[PDB]
Parts: structure tokens; C-alpha cells; sequence
């Protein structure tokens, strides 16, 4: 297949704007195929000392194929750009949802807490870490699946992520591992049910005492088995974390009372439940 040049699309809207890249609607205009095409400006890439982060994202993504995860269809270049293209999920962040419906109901927040569990399970059996997982990198199909997106940041068996979302070993030890992935997780069930992180403060910098002190509480309003599997999680000791290999893995984690009614075989095939 032929390289792609910019003068295959018409380009559309910003879907999103990050430090180092911007992305953006484009229809291709042989195949009127929409995708969002990640441009990144290689100068930039370059003062900034980011190239081995987009070569990282671009190498992970290459080897993903599962439906939960941004797919990579191509890549091409002019003199001064990098352009990714990318599945462009219609449906956009979950955040939005959370902000938008204020916070999920039982159903909804064990159907969608199981399809990250499950593409965390499909990326930590690659020997990847995302190392910056939050809902604003977790996108929403035309069918509201999720697709997990986002990973110039992870690495492959230094880098810190989202203060609401990093673990205690990144702000005490500095090296991170598939569990720091599993605290994440954590963050983001609670943040399902609650409507809100767990850890949140004036500043960074009280968000980060909160965590190596793990100071936050649960609402009263709080799905029990749901409180049950998210202690299990936040757990300052990442060897303790259900879902991690010291602890068998995820198993353990798939097994747990909140995932009772869970078939996690064809998630993908499933209809979720509508969000409200
Ligand atoms: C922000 C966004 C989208 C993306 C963001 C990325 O970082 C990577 C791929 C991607 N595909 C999208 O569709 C979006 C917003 C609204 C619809 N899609």
C-alpha cells in the first residue's frame, strides 16, 4: 500500500490537544474513512528530547491488536510534521460521561471497570505498562466500547503520570511496574462510583501526601463489593495489589465478588448498558 501523504484527507475539528501533539478529524478522501490522526511537529519532538517517547508509542502500538486499545492503521511524514493515523472513537473520553451523568451506576461501572481489567490483562500479557492510565485516556466508540488510548508514556519489560493517578512507589521509589496500573485502576472505579478521584487536594503537591498516607474515604452511597475490591487495590504495597503477579495475577482479580455476573470471554460482543 501506496504512503500516505496530508493530501489524502480532508482535516476537520481538534479531537484533542496534548504537550507534545495535537489531534485531529481527518476523512480520507478516497474511502471517505474518518480517522483521527495524531500530528506531532518533529522540531518540537526534538528541543523537547521526546523522540524516544513517540518511537516508543508508535512501536506499542504496532504490536496491540486487541479491540479495547486505539488501533494503528498508518504512519507518514512531510518536512516538518509526524502524522499518526488512529481509530477515531466517536464517542470520545469517559470522562465526559462521569462529568456528564455525574457518576455510574452498579451495572454500568462493573461492565466498563471489566473491559479495562481485561485489556489490562490483554497489555500486561504483552510486557507492557501504561503508566498513564485515566479516563481521559480511555475513549468511547460508535458502541461504547472503550478504547484505551495514549501510549508515548508506557513502558515495555524515569516517566511519571497524572497526579491523581500515580502510585506511591512512583513518589517514594521512582520505578514503576504492571501494579502501578492496578492502583490506577483503583482510582478509576472509585472515581466510577463516586464521581470523583479519590485523591484530590489544593495542589500537586497535597495530592501526593494524601497518597503515600493513602488518606481518602469512601461515600456511604459506595457499592459495597465494589469498596471491597477498591481497597484491595489502593494498597500502598504493590506486591499486595489483587491482579498483580505476587499475587497470581489476574485471576484473583477477575474472580472477585463485584465481577460475579461477568462473562469475560467476549466482552467486546456484549451491549453495554446505556449510561444515565
Ligand atoms: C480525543 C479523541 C480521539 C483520540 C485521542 C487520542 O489521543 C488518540 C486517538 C483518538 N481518537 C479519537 O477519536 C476524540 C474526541 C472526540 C472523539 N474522539
Amino acid at each position: 500500500p501506496r504512503k500516505k501523504r496530508p493530501e489524502d484527507f480532508k482535516f476537520g475539528k481538534i479531537l484533542g490537544e496534548g504537550s507534545f501533539s495535537t489531534v485531529v478529524l481527518a476523512r480520507e478522501l478516497a474511502t471517505s474513512r474518518e480517522y483521527a490522526i495524531k500530528i506531532l511537529e518533529k522540531r518540537h519532538i526534538i528541543k523537547e528530547n521526546k523522540v524516544p517517547y513517540v518511537t516508543r508509542e508508535r512501536d506499542v502500538m504496532s504490536r496491540l491488536d486487541h479491540p479495547f486499545f486505539v488501533k494503528l492503521y498508518f504512519t507518514f511524514q512531510d518536512d516538518e510534521k509526524l502524522y499518526f493515523g488512529l481509530s477515531y472513537a466517536k464517542n470520545g473520553e469517559l470522562l465526559k460521561y462521569i462529568r456528564k451523568i455525574g457518576s455510574f451506576d452498579e451495572t454500568c461501572t462493573r461492565f466498563y471497570t471489566a473491559e479495562i481489567v481485561s485489556a489490562l490483562e490483554y497489555l500486561h500479557g504483552k510486557g507492557i505498562i501504561h503508566r498513564d492510565l485515566k479516563p481521559e485516556n480511555i475513549l468511547l466508540n460508535e458502541d461504547m466500547h472503550i478504547q484505551i488510548t495514549d501510549f508515548g508514556t508506557a513502558k515495555v519489560l524515569s516517566f511519571v503520570g497524572t497526579a491523581q493517578y500515580v502510585s506511591p512507589e512512583l513518589l517514594t521509589e521512582k520505578s514503576a511496574c504492571k501494579s502501578s496500573d492496578l492502583w490506577a485502576l483503583g482510582c478509576i472505579i472509585y472515581q466510577l462510583v463516586a464521581g470523583l478521584p479519590p485523591f484530590r487536594a489544593g495542589n500537586e503537591y497535597l495530592i501526593f501526601q494524601k497518597i503515600i498516607k493513602l488518606e481518602y474515604d469512601f461515600p456511604e452511597k459506595f457499592f459495597p463489593k465494589a469498596r471491597d475490591l477498591v481497597e484491595k487495590l489502593l494498597v500502598l504495597d504493590a506486591t499486595k495489589r489483587l491482579g498483580c503477579e505476587e499475587m497470581e495475577g489476574y485471576g484473583p482479580l477477575k474472580a472477585h465478588p463485584f465481577f460475579e455476573s461477568v462473562t469475560w470471554e467476549n466482552l467486546h460482543q456484549q451491549t453495554p448498558p446505556k449510561l444515565t
